[PDB]
């Protein structure tokens, strides 16, 4: 019934299968976006600093397969469309550590990544149950 | 020359490589959309009921490699990745079969699928011939000989 | 300083997408390619007279036309393997008359490589600047 809460102070906004998590009290604009169709989802962290509202750092994260719960797959900047995107395999361990720490300082850590799996699983199930109902309502004569 | 006919009173319209077949089945509007580019295309069935024109059931179909076609996935769309899409592998056989029957009652059956292969192949050949003409017309400056 | 393209080509970069434009004798020729992972380039030819011939080129002659189509200024796209050698050669010549020849192809490799290392270096700087505290 009631969806699981995310620790660290986050506001959830739903728009169909697309969920946005916005850090409630922050010095910056931290948004985590994921989609129930696209349950370990793929999530995108968007960071907009106070200093310049023009550009945002976009970190495409995912859950690996067989210690950190998630990984940054690629990084890029986006204006608030095509932009330079760096894959993190081309980064040295020291810069990957800085990126992962940068996320942790903004509350995107292991607890958040574990909690996101629980929230995503719940949203998926909720949408799935509703879809079957709507489908029955439409197709059943 | 003349494109092959689809049984059931379907009305065809082509916009570039995208063909739409439309037919009314008891106030419900059924649209089958496919693209051009031996031609077994992937088609999308959109069902809009008279009762509510707000949403449509969208059934993504294809020809596998016995039913001639298969439903790959299903969703609702307003008449936009925000819509829940169910893959049919997660459906029980009876609901999948029910969906197949729902399509046949609206004329999207095996005969329709077989006829769509024939129409698709024809539209492909027609667009191909037209494209070569337009291409040759565009580079006509490259001719060595001139018929005078 | 980025390497120059022979023929008087105006370069513009929008993110990872570079466009080279040359105004011929009453025809506009645009070559588009991407600076982010020998690139694959797209030639767009618009005559003075509404539509444009789009030629998708790649490096296997230094380059090859992989496929052709028309676009207005969901379109039918023909692969060049289905074309006879004579018409394919007419298309190659048509490109060469508009400045898209072997020299252009070789020069585009050099420009592409330069744009890549430039964008890469700038990105790392911006990244480290953003993430540094």
């Amino acid at each position: 019934k009631t969806l699981p809460k995310m620790s660290g102070g986050w506001e959830l906004e739903l728009n169909g299968t697309e969920a946005k998590l916005v850090r409630k009290v922050a010095g910056e604009k931290i948004t985590v976006t994921f989609n129930i169709n696209n349950s370990t989802p793929n999530f995108v962290v968007e960071v907009i600093k106070n200093d310049d509202g023009k550009k945002a750092l976009v970190l495409d994260c995912h859950y690996p397969e067989d210690s950190d719960i998630f990984s940054i797959r690629e990084v890029s900047f986006q204006s608030t469309d095509t932009n330079y995107t760096l894959n993190t395999d081309s980064l040295d361990w020291a810069l990957y550590d800085h990126l992962m720490d940068f996320l942790a300082d903004r509350g995107v850590d292991n607890t958040f990544a574990d909690e996101l799996v629980e929230l995503s699983t719940a949203l998926e199930h909720q949408e799935y149950i509703t879809f079957l109902e709507d489908l029955k309502s439409f197709v059943k004569s």
